[PDB]
DNA sequence: TATGCCGGGAC
DNA sequence: GTCCCGGCATA
């Protein structure tokens, strides 16, 4: 929903920003829901 | 079109 | 251990 995890945040363009759960497509281990 | 995740795959 | 996508649930 309205929620912004690491990937709605930062984009492919920055990937490297993301947690290593966003990196390989898992559940977001910074931004808990 | 695209986030967000499990099941499956790579080395 | 460290690395990621295909297909799906979902909007
Ligand atoms: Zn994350």
């Amino acid at each position: 929903g309205d929620a912004k995890k690491c990937r709605k945040v930062y984009g492919m363009e920055r990937r490297d920003l993301w947690c290593t759960a966003c990196r390989w497509k898992k559940a977001c281990q910074r931004f808990l829901d």
